[PDB]
Formats: structure tokens, C-alpha cells, sequence
């Protein structure tokens, strides 16, 4: 036996927090957890416990450590085919990467509606607050390669796979509003631009390079979602903490025939959260799988991603009521003018067992709807429709992809298409084709109706010439982007200039830049002129005198599209790391643990090397990593315990965590002599809001750690943060 | 659309002879039979009965019939994903087919051997007379595409896949001993000579033009497999009445680690049966899907193909005791020399549900061996064991075809490996490496043993340097070939002497003929002098006084080399055509049935017209095909009963379905006035060895039939089939 | 015309430092750069200047800003073949990346024996001094995919493509004398031992997780590589200042058939140099790109990597 | 896309044009030709906007199709006048 006499290579099979045990396959680590889906895999789940290692076609192997050769100095022979098939097999791992969003990281869960929305679809996951529909959902950046990092400036894909009684339906949304651009056909255009460009392959994960920018200063379309690109919006914490959109109006249908528009929208219930844009870039460094990460983790925990989907209604008749196309992918629908309605519960509880089984091999495509949904003709959606069933073509081997276990509908299916690679299902149809008489025409068609019936598209009205044309009323560019930044706190603002001038500052051809400046002076001079200083770059005369572009029926703004504006926030599942000396004083970390578990925070106990140290009263506190290995780029407040502060008062690595913490923005709290460090983050003796201090770790300091923490980030330290070299 | 409402659309679920049902899937027709392998299908059969038709997806369709249009008349509009999936799908749906056996007819069956063989191997399906495995069969011809003719003249491939407890075993065989090439390196010439033309790709299923012959007379190795291949071996009658032989020495090896070498054999219990040639490329037209169809119905019927596996084995210490190397691939072993010792029976008794998904994907392999059998130096069998797995990955998609349904072993499979393009097994393990401790290394090596044990080499002692050379010993093409025609009857001599000299007078180039012809004097100047005179050549002086080669080890003949010579037939599972009048003598139909019947010999009732004719009785007589629509190329033997002659007596396709009869050897009877017919075919009033004639069919007339059709062919009838015109 | 005024958009095709221009396509930047290999690729490049968009078919297209759709707007229509083709050539553009070495950075050049070798070695493009060979090189990491980061820590592969007058030689070598394991029989468990673990894909670019060093503790073979990798051999400055090794002993062979045993090895003429810990890992998240992007620099420079 | 391997069949020497063929498609495998462009992308500056569009015109002109009326709802429906 290869494995520790004490069982210490298992990961308890029970909900434990970050760090504590060893990550393990979901079917492993929570056996309990189950659902409709979960269920049907089960017949394709291979386990590995007691059985004999084998061929591919079921030979006990022997020897799996040497090759067959003629003596054993001699050359291997080509009847080992055993070498041959495992090498084989080895040689032909990989599948082709998405051609976007390759980056992604996904779980199991499921969905439930608080009440039947009958009236308005008849869509039957919705039908009934009982039905529960399992659901796979696939998060991701959307430039970068497979192998890309997690936490990147980049629009992030939200993608949900509802296996539901009468189909799959994936609604396959990003984490911002809207899109770039407004027809499909320029998809590869857009896409071309900030890929990676094509003589080099550079950059990887970035938008801040010539081409990018080159597109963006000659299609005045993509302002809006660069908008939302540069600000913090581009940097989520967590995908726990992001919105989700459904990007496009689609229609409801329900019963009776009558449609109405919608826009989907995903809200985390534990609320919206951003990182800072050097954290954010330093930790695609120090942990390039920080999401993925954090999202495994968090499930392991039992602190499930949980989201409410919610509508936007809009009636057929209000279709021409605003100042901009419902069907423009390019606008947002502000909640001002049509608020969100709440319509269920989403909870990802399970992580997949093989992530290339379940992850990689996954595909999600918008036009996969039920009967209850329908599409519209926003020319984005419409051109969408051809490419997510293409493309699998190629990427999962052909059309049979369907076959694969996690695509594989709950819902029955039965059709007359046969053959194809890969083909799995048997069929004993004495029929191929309909209609057939020697099967009695069986898979039969079936009418419309008010449940369970046959797809039928919506009769919506055609009219016009065949053409190639942008609708005039697509020809709006500057209100939406300008919306947006208004909408914006002070520090959220500072924060989109900031985006726009560093990669501005990475483009290399400078009128690229200049061009762009223009174009930012079409939506508001305060911003344009920020960038402009930042890039040594001043606006014309002309410039200066540009009309801003008009309100958005009426409105000047719309808090519901700030970050941070309005406290939503939540500190279940946040982390704290704990910096350990060789003598802790253990009053100070009782009372630090009692309260972060109170509120179902975690700790990483943190020290100069690994292994154990003791406090002041014998208790042997484990280590779980080196200020070095575990950076405050992963935590969310640092606390400092008073002690033995001398151990680590002139340690290079604990001086400059706090340092790169409080330049982060992030809660600081320092007990006792603890308060030694406030010299390295220049902190004044009567003290600062933001750092919390105290001679000992109660009364009201964790209260005060913990306020700070559901506030996320201390805004108003940014302008003291200049003067501190980190 | 609908079935009618007698039920007629759907086959009786029970045997039934060829031609009374519809055919239709092995578990819609036979669902009673099951074996272990046809049970683990399960998971993968798809029904039809009473379900919806939907999407792949899983959404039902409620019209089937049309694109979604904009106006009735309208062009169809991209969003329509149902016409999408179902037309992406049908455009998908072919895969490469096989590079050689591409056309091949398949079905499932078992296997059991007779008594233990443990004295001479450990393999675990041949250890109990009781332990059954299941069988997959796929038999095929070489050159053709899947879609050429099955009764071309060709070699037949015979391949069988045992999925044993300890792992898949595929013996890949063919219906001759012998291969036409020594070195695997040359197959791809060999086979690119056979195959067709590469300017034009011509011929499609034959050997008959240029660059083969060019090839075989350029390389005397391939005389022997030649020789096979122009007789009537080249074009059976049936899957079911051909010899099935393993190609090369293998290995054997016993629980005590001995080693024997072992030639492998399938003996057809329904007996050694080929068509002759004019015959045979009469059918590629008449009906070229004639030994698919023929097998299906046998299985349909009850005819259930078998075949007894027959070892000839040879000690280790034997290897060098012939005038022939062991591993020389072109050399057989003379049963006279070594017996074939029986080891036990195959049943093929289902057909498969879709064709597509068992036959067409099929992956058999010869390196697919388990513990108990081990390979030889063989120089083409170690070549091959390279290439069937290597092909899989273009033809099958990738290196998980193992997990396609019908490859799948029934014993367990676990090991390592993972990924690969339509990956359907999802790993639980959490070690995806060995050697591990964190899966406290499971799934684990076996060691070596009597009975479950993992797969050891034997031992061989290798001594030599590294050349590319062909061993002398392999050296001598002719005395093999010799021993074969000497071996043949006289008509059989005659048929290979008639295939020579038709293929070689389709070659073009007239000093290929020639050197062909040169090359039969080294084997026989009676047959190179019979091939040469129907080419209008002349031997040489020289050609006339070359050296016959040496017997071998002292044989100067083998009677189990021939098809005919020691009689096996069985009539069972052969059809008679019997042609009716409108005015059928019923006492004559009723003797000639039931005598039929008692010996499992089925009737096909033809007539000038389909429909129905009334007997003598009232009896009704449902008309099976016309004399055009299915000729006496498909049937055994002909019956004409007696009874309204007039009717047919002057019916230009009835006489010449008896002339066609005649000239193809086959067995005729002629009740009552029936005898007219005599005249057609110029039979003299005293009667003809192989025309049964009398005043009505009685006792005598019916076992004279069938005494002739036990004998297959009536050749003593050779001599007066030259002159009849048909 | 969209292009500056200035002509500033397009490099010069002259040697620059870098940074002083934008960089480009190597026929573009150093068009006078030749060896037999690049010219024999001539009938294969395809420029741009001047020539009308079209499909793949050769049709010039009017309008590649829009579909073709009921109305201006309405339905996207099944007719629109453009659309089709170039969105079908958009969704079909990924192929399957190489199973390990997946994140690799490439150029073109030449090589030129010092003296001939006929006493040794038959082969021809090691014949005589003036015999001038074009060569393919590809650097590369191992365990991380096609865009992962460059400064991890790993080992690195140096592949070369000679293209001899005799056929293709590649020497497929790495940045250290040995591997870390004995059979090729057991490589399919080293690389899945070092790859990111198959429950999660976690980490990138990284031996520092539990499989790998699980594999280690198991297989003491590993020692040796696993001690160059932990060394600052496993992070280099630059794929200019690196060593190469063909890994194992192959065999010369003479005009006599006489064999002699070869390693083979690459000395660079710009000196071995790596980074340290810290700024290796923090150069991955603030350019994963570097060391792709300091090649490309160089050779644009004028700095071409050279190795004996 | 499976016949012939993937995007690039008008690669394959049988099926290319003999008139010219430029335009910002990338990749896809068994690529062949090997872009010189600066871009991959339009519009682009970066390569003075080449390869360009081209107005439909009496001879040489971009494909533009005809601006055939569209007038109905959205059916899956035979015309009558087809039964
Ligand atoms: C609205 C949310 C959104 C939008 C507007 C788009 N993407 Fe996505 N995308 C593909 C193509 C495609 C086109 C042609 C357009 C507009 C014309 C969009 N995108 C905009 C794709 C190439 O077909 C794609 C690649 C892999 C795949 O299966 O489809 C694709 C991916 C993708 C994902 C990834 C789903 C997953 O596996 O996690 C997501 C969330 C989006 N797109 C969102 C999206
Ligand atoms: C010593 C130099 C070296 C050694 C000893 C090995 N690798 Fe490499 N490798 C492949 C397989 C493979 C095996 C089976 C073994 C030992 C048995 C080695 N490696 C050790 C491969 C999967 O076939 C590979 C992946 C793509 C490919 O075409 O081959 C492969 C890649 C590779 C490269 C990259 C060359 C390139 O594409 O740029 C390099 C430099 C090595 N290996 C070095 C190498
Ligand atoms: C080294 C090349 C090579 C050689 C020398 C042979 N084969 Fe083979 N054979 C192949 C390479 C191959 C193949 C190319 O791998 C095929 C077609 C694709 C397939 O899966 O395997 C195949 C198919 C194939 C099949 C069809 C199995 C099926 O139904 O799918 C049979 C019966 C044989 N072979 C029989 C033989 C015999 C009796 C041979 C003489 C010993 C022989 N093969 C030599
Ligand atoms: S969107
Ligand atoms: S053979
Ligand atoms: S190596």
C-alpha cells in the first residue's frame, strides 16, 4: 500500500472550508448531493477502487512501468500493444478549445420558480414553484486560450444549461448588458481585433493592444460595452459576485398565443463585488486559477454560488415606446424604465467529477429553447443562431454531440436521424424516415398546445426588401456609454479612466490613441479630458465644444448600473488572512475565529514558513501557507494578532503584505503590538477609517472588521494610496 | 399515413423462412434471444413506439413538413433550428470507411468450447465447456467500397469478435490459409495494386486489369494466395459454406508457461459451397447485396450460421521440422501433415437493430489477444498489429472508440488514461497517474498467473542485428501453389485455369499476360499450358522444360485443400425456385413441400406476374417475385410442378430461367407435363444425371432432388453446357 | 482611406530597438531576409494591398458590415452565403494543441558547420562549411496550454527543423541533459501527474501541486530533472540565453558504417541566464507574454539568438 | 466541414479559384496560404482598410442581392399554390 497509514490522502467526504482538506471529484467529496441529471450520469461514472488496471478492451496489464524489449538494454518491439494503445491514447487527448470563452469553469446545480408564471409562458420549467430542473453552467472570460488566467480585464461569459422536461434550454449570457457590436456579421471582426494578433499571437487574456483599440476607434458601435469593459465591472471578485444578462430581447409565449419581449438578467445574491485593476493583474500572476478556484472552494464549503434570475417585461405594443431598438444588442434597458422581475432560484451545490468529461466537452447554445420561449430579430441573436450548433462540428467531433454524457437532455428524444461519428444510440425504428407507414409513423409529430406540445414559431409580421442595411435606428452611439458613466460613484469613474489611459498607454501607433480620445469627447469631456492628461494628449478646441449626447428618455442616470452605489453586501464565503509571530497571543485569536465563524468568514493562518507555531498558552496553531505563497491578492482584510510582534516586525514579506493590502483598498486590523505595523502603511497615531485598532481583539473590533468587510473595499482611502511604494 | 389495419406492415416476432415477412431488426424480430453482450446494448437502444418526435435536444416538433418562412412563399429564415439540426445531422452522417473490407455483412452470436483446453492454453474462454461467450461476427470481401457487390471474386474476410471475461479477444481471419505478401511494409503496394486505378478508379470489386497482375507477376510470394483466389474459393455461395483460417502462427501458452505455436480454423457445419464463375458476376447485378441478404435470412429462419474453431498445433521443438518457415505467412500447413484438432462451436443467431451503429463502427483487431494467447515474429502479423489500431483514429474519430456501444468489452475496464475527442466514460478517480498514493494506487497491476492474471509476453529468445531483410527460408513461391492445384478435382482445375485466363485477358498490356503465364510454368505446365492457350500463347522451348517444384514433405496432394472432393453438403437453409402455371397441379406442390420441409430447404413460388394464382384445389398461391425479378442465380435447384404447362410452355422468361439453371450446374425437376421442357435444354428421353423427371412428384422425385442438391452442383454436366446458348 | 496621413501606421523594414516600432509579419519587417526554405514558401504567402474583399470562392463582397435580412430590420435570411462561409471559417478555426509543449514561440534562420564532418558522419548538411541549412526553431514550456504564461517554472523544449538537402532532420531537444523518467511506457503518467488535475483543471503552468509531487516521491528516477527544474535552470531570463540538449545518445554514422554515440547539445553565444523566483511568477500575470514577445524583439532588432 | 476535413476545403487544389481571393478568414485546419496582412480584422487602419469592399457595379462589382419584397409572418407552411 502506497497510501499513509492515518488516511490522511482521503478528503473528508462533508462540507469543509477553504484550505482545510484537499480538493476532491464532486461525486466524491458530497455523495449526498443530488439531482435529476446527477442521476443519469450515473450509468456512465467509472470508479477505480479494487479493480485491476486494464487495457482499453479489458486486459489485466502486469507490468504498466517498462515497455516490451528484446533484453532488457534492447530495442522495444512493435507487438507491445500495450505501450501502443496507452501512448495512443495519451497522443490524442485534446480537443479543440472554444473559439471564445475557451477560459471556463463550471459546476452542477439547480433551478426552482417561486411561483407558476403561466400567465405570460408557457414554458414548463416555469410552469410550477414545485418542478425543479437541474442545471450545468459554464462561467468564463472570453479572449483568452484554455490555458489563459482567470482574473484578466475581460467581459465574462455566464452560461446555464436548464435540462428541462420538454427540452433543453441553455441561456447562454455574459455579465454585462450588452454587446460590442450589432450584427453577426462582424462577430469574426470584432473577435480578430482583440484575439491575439495574428503575426505574434500577443497578447494573451488583453484587450490593450493596437488592433483592439484600431476596431474600437472606427466602430463607435462597441463605446458602450467598452464602457463597462474598463471599468471594474471587467475584474470580478468571484463569478459569486457578478451579474449576469441575457444580452438580447427574446419573447415569451404564453397559452394563448400572446407575446411578450424580455431581457434576462441573473442577480447574486451574494451581491456584486470587483477587484482593483493592479490586484487584479498581479494575481493573474500569484494565482492564475484564482476563479476557478475560489468557485470549487466555495462549493466544497458549502457556501453554494446562488442567483436569482429575474425578467425585464416589455408588451408587444411598447415595442417603439423607447429612445433607442429593443433590438439593438448594443443598448440597455435601464431598470429605471422597466425594473426587474424576480423569478427564481438558482443554486450550484455540486462540482463536476472529470473536468474535461463534464467542462470542456459541454456546449451551450443560445437557440437551444422550449415551447414558451421564442427569438426576435435582433441581428446579433439572429446570426448567434447558425454559429453554436456549427461549430461543434469541428470542436466535439460532429453532430452526435448531443450523445455526450452532460449534454444529453433529461427530456426524452426520439427523431428519424441516424449515423454520424461517435453515433451512440441504437435505433430499432423499422423507420429512418416520415411519414412511414411500417412504423405507424411513430416518432409522430405533435400540435401546439398549452403543455407538452410541438414547437411553433411565433407569427410575427415580415415586411421589407431583402438587404444588407443597418437600421437607422441603430445609429445611436454615445447615449448609452454616457448613461453608464454617470451612473457611476466618483471612485468607479477615477476607476474607468484609469482603464481606458494604461491600455491606451499599451497601444504603440499614437494616433490609434488620439482616435479613441475623439471618440470618448462624444460621450463626456470630464472623462475624455482625464484620459486625454493621462496620455499627454489635449483636446482641440473642437473638442472641448462637442454636445454631449441627450438623456436616455429622460433619465441621468440609473444607480442599478454601479457596482457599489447601492450596499449590497455580503460576507459569508470572503476570507481573511491571519498573520501568525512565534508567539500569538490566543485571547486575540479565539476571539478573531469565533466572530468570522459567526458570520461564516474564513481564515488563512498565515506565517514565514510551513508547519506549526504555539501560542502563548501552549495551543499549536497549524500553518497554512507562507506570507509569500498565500498573497493578500487572495483575501479580502488581513488581521494582525498581538505577541511576539519582534518575530516578524522587520520581516521583509509580512511588512509588504500589509502594504500591498492597504494599497488594495482592503480592511485591516491590528491588536495590541500589532499596532507596530501602522509605521509601514504611514498610518497617524489617532488613527484612520479603514484600519481597524485596538489593544486587544474585543469588545467591538471584530464588529468594526466585519462592517468594513460588507462594505468590500475602503474607497475612501484612494487618495493616500499614491504616496506608498507597493 | 398510417399502418393498415390488418397489421400487415410488421414481421412476426418468430422464425420465419426467406421471403414470407418483412425483414426487420434482430430485437424487433428475435427479442426472446439474448446473450450477455446484446443485454449491455441495452443502455443504448432506442424505441419509437408512442414517443413524440423532437429535436435532438429533446423539443418536440410540430411540424416536420415545412422551413420556417417569412409568407408561405417566403424565403426560409435563419432562426429556423429545427430545419438546422436535422439537415446538419444528415450532412454529417457518413464516416471513412474500412481502407480494406470496406464492404462487410455482420451479426451477434456465441461461442463455447467443447471440452477445457487448460493442458494447452490459460485462456479463460476456453477453459469450461460451459462458460458461453458472446460473439460479434463481421464477414466481408477486400477490395470493394461498402457500397460494392457482395459475389465479386475476391478473398472474404472473416473476423470475430469473443468478448471473454478476461477481455476482447478479435480473431481477424480470412476464407483462405494463406496471405498473398511475406513483409506487412508491402501492403500498401500489394493493396494499392489490387485496388482500383488511381487515375480513374477502375475496376471496383476485381483483380482483373493491369497493376495487379503487373504486381503478382513482379513478386512470385503472391502465386500462392493467387491460386486461391481464381478458384472457386474466390466467389462462395454463401458467409455460411465458406472455410474460415486464422492467417498466421500464433502462440498458445498454459498455466505452466509452455509455449505452443497454433494455426486457427473455422470448419462451416453447413458444408464447403461456392458459385461458379458466370454465375457469380451474373449476381454483382442481379442482386449485389445477394450474401448480406442471404445471411440475414439464414439468421431470420433459424438457419443459425455455425462453425466449429479447429486448432493445428505445433510444439515449440517442431519449428524448424517442415520444408516451409512456420512464420512465412504465404505458407499453409497441410492437414495431412498437422491435423485440425476441434475445440468448439460458434452460433450466430441475431442480426443487429441499425447497421450504422454495430456493423459500420466495428473495430476488430488481431492484436486484441488476452492472457493465454501470445503473437509470433510472423513478419505481417507484426505489422498489422500496428496498423488496426492506428486506423481507428481517422475511421472511428479518436482513441475512445473502445467506448463505442458495440466495442465495448462486458468484462471491466479501468486504467489511466483519460480525454480523447467524444469522451463518454466520466473518472471518478482522483489519481489520473501510477504509481499514486492519493488513490492508494487503484485501479493495480496483476501479476501473471494460472486464471486472471495480468498479460505477460512469453519469452522468446531474440538473437540477430538489426537488418531489413527477408529471411531465406521464405524464399520459395512455387511448391505450395503446386500443391494446391494438385490437390483440386478436375472441374475445379478447370474453374482455376477459366479465372486466370478471364482476368488475364482484361489485362491490356499483352507482356504482362505473359509474364504471367511464365510464372504458372514454374508451378505446372498443365495449367500454364491451359491459361496460355486461351491467351493465344505459345510456351517456349525453355517454359516447357522448367523443374515442377518439390513436394511438399513428401505430399503429392491434400484432399482437405479442396471445396468439393471429400463431400460435407448440407441442404439445409438452401432454397429451389419452383416456377408455377396458372393451373397448379396441388398434389404435385403438396409432395414437393412437405419433402422440402422435412429437410429445412425453403421455396421461393415465382410466376409471370406478381399477385396471386389459383391451384387445381382452390387453393390460393401467393406469388413470391417473377422469373425476372428473382433468377435462378439466387436459388439452389428448380422445380416445375405440373399442371396448365401452356401457360407457361412458350414463356420466353421461364425456358431461359431453365437454360440459365442448366449452364450453372444446378439441379432441375420437371413433373408430369413439365417435361416439355426437356426440349429447352436438350435432355434426351432416357433422362440426364441431374434431371429429376417423372409423371408427378412423388417419394422418389423429391429425394432424387435432394440427394443432387446435398451434391451442390451437377458437374458431370460440364461437358454439355458449352453449347447452350445462355 | 483610414490610415494616417503620416504613414505612421506601418514599421519600418529596418532593424529597430524595441518599442521604437510597431512590430509586424516577418516578410514585411525584413523582406531581404532569405534562405531556400522561406523563398520555397513564397507560393503559399498571400499579401493584401490593393485587392478587393471577397469570399473564399473569389466573389467580391459590397457590404461586410451587415446580413442580409427581411427588411432592414428584420430576419437574418438562409440565403446569406457570405455570412455563412465567413462565420463558418470563424467557428472552425481552432485545432487541437499539442498534448504537452503547447505554449511555444518560433522564428526562422540558418545553420553552418564550422568544418566538415565526413570523418564522423555521413550526413550531408554537416558535410562541409558552405553548406547552408534553413531552419524552423520552436521554443517552448511543457505543462502549460497554447496560451498560458511564459516565465513559469518548468522545463523548457528547443525543437529544430533542419531542412537538409537529405530530408528533414528534427532535433527535438529541451533546456536540460535528462528527463525525468526512464520508459516511455510510464510518460502518460508523469505528464497527467504534472498537468492540472483532472476533478478541477487546477494549476496552470505549475508543478506545485500534490499529483506531481505524489508521482515524485513514488518514482526516485524523477530526481535528477526534478533538481533542474527547482533550480533557476527552470526559469529562464530569455530563450536566447538557455542551454539545449538532444536529451539522448543517438548514434553518427560514417561513409565506413562505422558508429560513433552522440549527445548533442546547443551552447548559446548570448550567455545562460534566468530570473529569480518572484519575478519569474510576477512577470507571469504582468506580461505572460515575454518571453515570446522578447524573441520576436530581438530578431526585429537585429539581436538574432545564436547558438553553437 | 467533415467531407473535407474542415473550413479550408477551397484550399484544396481542385476547388480554389483561379480569380483572386482575399479577406480576413484565419486559421482552421489544414491552412495553406499564409497571410502577410497586418490585419485580421476590418475595418483597420493598420493596413489602410485592405482588403476592401467594393460597390455592386456594371462588370467587377461586389455581389449585392436583389432587393426582392419580403411581405408575410413567420410560418412553417406550404404555399397552396404548391398542392
Ligand atoms: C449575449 C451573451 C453572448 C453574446 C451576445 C454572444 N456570446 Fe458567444 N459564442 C459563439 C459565437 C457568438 C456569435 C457568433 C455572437 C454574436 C454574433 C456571440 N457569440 C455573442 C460561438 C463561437 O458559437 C461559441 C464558441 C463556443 C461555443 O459553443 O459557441 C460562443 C461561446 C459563448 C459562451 C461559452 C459557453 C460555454 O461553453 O461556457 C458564452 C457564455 C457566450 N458565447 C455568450 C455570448
Ligand atoms: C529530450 C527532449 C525531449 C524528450 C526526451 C521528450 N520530449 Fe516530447 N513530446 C511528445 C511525446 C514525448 C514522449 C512520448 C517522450 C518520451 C517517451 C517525450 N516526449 C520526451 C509528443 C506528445 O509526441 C509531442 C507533443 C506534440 C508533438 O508533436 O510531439 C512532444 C512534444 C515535444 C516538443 C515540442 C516540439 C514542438 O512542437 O515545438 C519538444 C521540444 C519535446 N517534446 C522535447 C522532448
Ligand atoms: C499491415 C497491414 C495489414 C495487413 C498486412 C493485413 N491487414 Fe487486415 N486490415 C488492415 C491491415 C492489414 C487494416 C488496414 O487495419 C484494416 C481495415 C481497417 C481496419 O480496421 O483494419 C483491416 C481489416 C481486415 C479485416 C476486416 C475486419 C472487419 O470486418 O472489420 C479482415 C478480416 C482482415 N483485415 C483480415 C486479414 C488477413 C487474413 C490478413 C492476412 C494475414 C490481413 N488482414 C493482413
Ligand atoms: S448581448
Ligand atoms: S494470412
Ligand atoms: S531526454
Amino acid at each position: 500500500s502506497l497510501a499513509p497509514e492515518d488516511g490522511s490522502h482521503r478528503p473528508a467526504a462533508e462540507p469543509t472550508p477553504p484550505g482545510a482538506q484537499p480538493t476532491a471529484p464532486g461525486s466524491l467529496k458530497a455523495p449526498d448531493t443530488r439531482n435529476e441529471k446527477l442521476n443519469s450520469l450515473e450509468d456512465v461514472r467509472k470508479g477505480s477502487e479494487n479493480y485491476a488496471l486494464t487495457t482499453n478492451q479489458g486486459v489485466r496489464i502486469a507490468d504498466d512501468q517498462n515497455s516490451l524489449r528484446a533484453g532488457s538494454r534492447g530495442p522495444t518491439l512493435l507487438e507491445d500493444f500495450i505501450l501502443r494503445e496507452k501512448i495512443t491514447h495519451f497522443d490524442h487527448e485534446r480537443i479543440p478549445e472554444r473559439i471564445v470563452h475557451a477560459r471556463g469553469s463550471a459546476a452542477h446545480g439547480y433551478f426552482q420558480p417561486y411561483k407558476s408564471l403561466s400567465d405570460i409562458t408557457k414554458a414548463d420549467f416555469l410552469s410550477d414553484p414545485n418542478k425543479i430542473t437541474p442545471v450545468f453552467v459554464r462561467f468564463s472570460t472570453v479572449q483568452g486560450g484554455a490555458g489563459s488566467a482567470d482574473t484578466v480585464r475581460d467581459i465574462r461569459g455566464f452560461a446555464t444549461k436548464f435540462y428541462t422536461e420538454e427540452g433543453i434550454f441553455d441561456l447562454v449570457g455574459n455579465n454585462t448588458p450588452i454587446f460590442f457590436i450589432q450584427d453577426a456579421h462582424k462577430f469574426p471582426d470584432f473577435v480578430h481585433a482583440v484575439k491575439p494578433e495574428p503575426h505574434w499571437a500577443i497578447p494573451q487574456g488583453q484587450s490593450a493592444h493596437d488592433t483592439f483599440w484600431d476596431y474600437v476607434s472606427l466602430q463607435p458601435e462597441t463605446l458602450h460595452n467598452v464602457m463597462w469593459a474598463m471599468s471594474d465591472r471587467g475584474i470580478p471578485r468571484s463569478y459569486r459576485t457578478m451579474e449576469g444578462f441575457g444580452c438580447h430581447t427574446f419573447r415569451l409565449i404564453n397559452a394563448e398565443g400572446k407575446a411578450t419581449f424580455v431581457r434576462f438578467h441573473w442577480k447574486p445574491l451574494a451581491g456584486k463585488a470587483s477587484l482593483v485593476w493592479d490586484e487584479a493583474q498581479k494575481l493573474t500572476g500569484r494565482d492564475p486559477d484564482f476563479h476557478r478556484r475560489e468557485l470549487w472552494e466555495a462549493i466544497e464549503a458549502g457556501d453554494f454560488p446562488e442567483y436569482e434570475l429575474g425578467f425585464q417585461l416589455i408588451p408587444e405594443e411598447d415595442e417603439f415606446k423607447f429612445d433607442f431598438d429593443l433590438l439593438d444588442p448594443t443598448k440597455l434597458i435601464p431598470e429605471e424604465l422597466v425594473p426587474v422581475q424576480r423569478v427564481g432560484k438558482m443554486v450550484l451545490n455540486r462540482n463536476p467529477d472529470n473536468f474535461f468529461a463534464e467542462n470542456e466537452q459541454a456546449a451551450f447554445h443560445p437557440g437551444h429553447i422550449v415551447p414558451g420561449l421564442d427569438f426576435t430579430n435582433d441581428p446579433l441573436l439572429q446570426g448567434r443562431l447558425f454559429s453554436y450548433t456549427d461549430t461543434q462540428i469541428s470542436r466535439l467531433g460532429g453532430p452526435n454531440f448531443h450523445e455526450i454524457p452532460i449534454n444529453r437532455p433529461t427530456a426524452p428524444y426520439h427523431n428519424f436521424q441516424r449515423d454520424g461519428m461517435h453515433r451512440m444510440g441504437i435505433d430499432t425504428n423499422p423507420a429512418n424516415y416520415e411519414p412511414n407507414s411500417i412504423n405507424d409513423n411513430w416518432p409522430r409529430e405533435t400540435p401546439p398546445g398549452p403543455k407538452r406540445g410541438g414547437f411553433e414559431s411565433y407569427q410575427e409580421r415580415v415586411e421589407g426588401n431583402k438587404v444588407r442595411e443597418r437600421s437607422p435606428s441603430f445609429g445611436e452611439y454615445y447615449s448609452h456609454p454616457r448613461l453608464f458613466w454617470l451612473s457611476q460613484t466618483p471612485f468607479e469613474q477615477r476607476h474607468i479612466v484609469d482603464g481606458f489611459s494604461f491600455e491606451l498607454s499599451k497601444v504603440v501607433r499614437p494616433y490609434i490613441r488620439e482616435r479613441v480620445v475623439d471618440q470618448l469627447a462624444h460621450i463626456d469631456l470630464t472623462l475624455a479630458q482625464a484620459v486625454a492628461k493621462n496620455l499627454g494628449i489635449e483636446l482641440t478646441d473642437d473638442q472641448l465644444n462637442i454636445t454631449p449626447p441627450p438623456d436616455v428618455n429622460g433619465l441621468k442616470k440609473d444607480p442599478s448600473l454601479s457596482l457599489y452605489a447601492i450596499p449590497d453586501g455580503d460576507v459569508k464565503g470572503r476570507v481573511v488572512a491571519i498573520l501568525l509571530n512565534d508567539e500569538v497571543r490566543s485571547a486575540d485569536l479565539l476571539a478573531i475565529l469565533k466572530a468570522l465563524k459567526a458570520k461564516g468568514v474564513h481564515a488563512k493562518l498565515l506565517y514565514s514558513r510551513m508547519g506549526e507555531v504555539t501560542a502563548d498558552d501552549g495551543t499549536v496553531l497549524p500553518i497554512a501557507a507562507t506570507f509569500a505563497g498565500a498573497p493578500s491578492l487572495t483575501v479580502d482584510a488581513v488581521i494582525v494578532p498581538a505577541g511576539n510582534i519582534a518575530d516578524i516586525a522587520d520581516n521583509g514579506d509580512a511588512n509588504y503584505y500589509l502594504m500591498e493590502a492597504y494599497k488594495h483598498l482592503k480592511p485591516i486590523a491590528l491588536a495590541g503590538d500589532a499596532r507596530k505595523f501602522k509605521a509601514t502603511i504611514k498610518i497617524a497615531d489617532q488613527g484612520e477609517e479603514g484600519i481597524v485598532e485596538a489593544d486587544s481583539a474585543d469588545g467591538s473590533f471584530m464588529d468594526e472588521l466585519l462592517t468594513l468587510m460588507a462594505a468590500h473595499r475602503v474607497w475612501s482611502r484612494i487618495p493616500k494610496i499614491d504616496k506608498i511604494p507597493a
